């Protein structure tokens, strides 16, 4: 039947019938549950029908279903998929792609935003260096002197018989790790591969703990050619702690602008594999994660030490403790350099209130209950308490192998 | 690869195959389309027989006996039984290997590591609410063993053809009462109101503290539950009080040291015990996050926020953090100085990861349930956040049951 869905905070209950449309199988079956994995395991009318439905949602959409505005735009569809196996999109029927793509995926915790969504279309790009501009000027107006703004670019759609365009960086701003034959890594950890791939094609390292990374953009069936963003792009945050004035002089950093370049973008049966996204950052991704990860910067136990606690035993909660002071060094350093971000708190009370409008809008939202809920406080927001239905919607944006 | 679900640790880049889940024989909430793995609680001696006969063989694999004649003889002792009676009867050594089973099975539980270690207690031969009363308060003694504590199960009699039921009517064995205020507010525990006012209901003599521990409403087979009310000194507290903050233990706040269900169906080669009480310790964050700062529960948040001198009026100054982490830490202080067993959330799950890699080996799997595996707080600065987890269900289990009224 049609899932019930409860509040344990409120008492309250919907019923999620959005996923009722759901045309892409998940990772679950009856007899095993496999949401905690992050990555999924793996003839012409089937586009054909992929489109159509795209287009009946961008009709339904901009309220003129039916019309013949719309039943002549699924003959254009028809026409060309029936004579090239494909078919192309309209700029603003790729804008709503877009913008539902963001909308349905079930790993955001802010889709509240998702209306507000800046979308340059660059599909007119016929090489790597055409590419690099684009990502260049999609950084300046995303960062926008840190008052910050949502932008997704969209190079050439994949073609039969055809290379794909590529960004070979996970995300636009990232730091090299440069793994010391010492075993240790200096710099970014999850970021090792991908900093040789640079060297690789002639990059010349840095040996810094948050050296950023060039791109290596891919024009299709061509060498990757590398980029190096310009410095005055990459706004960069110093951290330091309002109350803890030993924390700045620990040498930490990060970047404002969150971009994912890896990335599919998928609308209407039509795949984009290079469309970098970008909003801003929740407070946790740089504060828990990025820097308290064990297999990333894993800086928790440096903290404790200058916060003078007790890291020979776990039940003095010295890690916990460590890590609040510094998720809060991120937020006041982001505050006090007016870049725009947003503390796990407040992210996930708005994405109740987005729950709450989807539901009556589209009786429901996906959601991933696991990467919804922040990696700290996990009870103390609303998210918690909230049950979550996933499923996969169409557009969606997907996971795809790297280009190597 | 291997037609298996592949599992991989993102900590460690570590990869395994669950081929366990192979024999998970009852379906769960999700589907290709949908995944319901979020929620609490999604919704003959024909059947008999093939669960009994699957549970035999699990036995008599577990003692490396499977295919003996042991074995065969055994299957024919119940085949018999079930023939007549409609039912089947345990083998104690049976009913033992079964509930460290549904133990094992369970995977919302981060403390199984210890499966092997839990003293079984039949019951089954108890005949009265009285004698019900008695074995839980037997239990309670052994469990709490003055702090020492030591995981235990009591086995009531099971379901039988055309005869009421064994019910403790409680969630758990210990649970402080819930009383709706004349405002509309809740002094006590909101969790557990319904229950307050049933024992009322059934002639308890209510008080008006916020911790006062309820009486036992214990139902025998086709008659009206008995109220039984624990012996003060057999139900032991332990005072919170902060390492550092000396006001907190002004608060007042206490919390009970045995987390014992009472409530939950334990199933066993399709038998039913519908009374079957178990015990474990508590683990840090159930009490200090959970019980004592959920919106729902005893909401001290702000308060100890108020205390702590915080700007309660942002979200961005994490005072809703700052003031969660103090209050685990004096549930931790507290049990320790105390001398009662208490795991913190990161020992806990280090714990479960050395189960995790145990039963790889022993089994091909684990059952697990990962928004209940990861804490509550201090999510990924804990092992088991970075670890993938399959979830079905196996049997012998826990289940859950609906309220006896
Ligand atoms: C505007 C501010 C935004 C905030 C605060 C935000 C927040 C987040 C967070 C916390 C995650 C979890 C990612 C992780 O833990 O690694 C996430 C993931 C995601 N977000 Fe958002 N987001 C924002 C904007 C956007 C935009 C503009 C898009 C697309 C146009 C988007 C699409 C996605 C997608 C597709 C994921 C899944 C990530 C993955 O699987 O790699 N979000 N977001
Ligand atoms: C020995 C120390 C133990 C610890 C630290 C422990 C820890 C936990 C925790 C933290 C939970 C989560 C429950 C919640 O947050 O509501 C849980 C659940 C559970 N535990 Fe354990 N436990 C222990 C012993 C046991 C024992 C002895 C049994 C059975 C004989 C057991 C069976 C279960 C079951 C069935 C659940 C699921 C609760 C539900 O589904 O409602 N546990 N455990
Ligand atoms: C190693 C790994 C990591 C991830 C991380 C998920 N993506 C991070 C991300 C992606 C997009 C974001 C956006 C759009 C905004 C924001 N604030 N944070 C964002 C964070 C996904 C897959 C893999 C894999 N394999
Ligand atoms: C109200 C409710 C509550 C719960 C709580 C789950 N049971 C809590 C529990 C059960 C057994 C435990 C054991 C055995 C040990 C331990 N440390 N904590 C334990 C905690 C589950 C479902 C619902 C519902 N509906
Ligand atoms: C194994 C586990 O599912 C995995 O580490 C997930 C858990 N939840 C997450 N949640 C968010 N927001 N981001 C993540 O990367 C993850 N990782
Ligand atoms: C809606 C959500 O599933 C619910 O709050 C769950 C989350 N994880 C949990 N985890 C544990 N250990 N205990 C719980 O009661 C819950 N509740
Ligand atoms: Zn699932």
């Amino acid at each position: 039947k049609f899932p019930r869905v409860k509040n344990w905070e409120l008492g309250s209950i919907t019923y999620d019938t959005l996923c009722a449309q759901s045309q892409q199988d998940g990772p679950c079956t009856p007899r095993r549950c496999l949401g905690s994995l992050v990555l999924p395991r793996k003839p012409a009318e089937q586009l054909l029908s992929q489109a159509r439905d795209f287009i009946n949602q961008y009709y339904s959409s901009i309220k003129r279903s039916g019309s013949q505005a719309h039943e002549e735009r699924l003959q254009e569809v028809e026409a060309e998929v029936a004579s090239t196996g494909t078919y192309h999109l309209r700029e603003s029927e790729l804008v709503f792609g877009a913008k539902q793509a963001w909308r349905n995926a079930p790993r955001c915790v802010g889709r509240i935003q998702w209306g507000k969504l800046q979308v340059f279309d660059a599909r007119d790009c016929s090489s790597a260096q055409e590419m690099f501009t684009y990502i260049c000027n999609h950084i300046k107006y995303a960062t926008n002197r840190g008052n910050l703004r949502s932008a997704i670019t969209v190079f050439p759609q994949r073609a039969p018989g055809r290379g794909d365009f590529r960004i070979w960086n996970s995300q636009l701003v990232r730091y090299a790790g440069y793994r010391q034959q010492d075993g240790s890594v200096r710099g970014d950890p999850a970021n090792v591969e991908i900093t040789e791939l640079c060297i690789q094609h002639g990059w010349t390292p840095g040996n810094g703990r948050f050296d950023v990374l060039p791109l290596l953009l891919q024009a299709p069936d061509e060498a990757p050619e590398l980029f190096v963003l310009p410095p005055e792009l990459v706004l960069e945050v110093p951290l330091e702690h309002p109350t803890l004035e030993w924390f700045a002089a620990l040498g930490l950093r990060w970047y404002a602008l969150p971009a994912v370049s890896n990335m599919l973008l998928e609308i209407g049966g039509l795949e984009f594999s290079a469309a970098p996204f970008s909003g801003w950052y929740m407070s946790t991704e740089i504060g828990t994660r990025n820097l308290c990860d064990p297999h990333r910067y894993n800086i928790l136990e440096d903290v404790a030490v200058c916060m003078d606690l007790d890291t020979r035993t776990t039940s003095s909660l010295w890690k916990d403790k460590a890590a609040v002071e510094i998720n809060l060094a991120v937020l006041h350093s982001f505050q006090l350099a007016k870049v725009t971000i947003v503390d796990h708190h407040a992210a996930t009370v708005s994405f109740m209130k987005h729950l709450d409008n989807e539901q009556k809008a589209r009786g429901g939202c996906p959601a991933d209950w696991a990467w919804i809920v922040p990696p700290i406080s996990g009870s103390l927001t609303p998210v918690f308490h909230q049950e979550m239905v996933n499923y996969i919607l169409s557009p969606a944006f997907r996971y795809q192998p790297d280009p190597w």
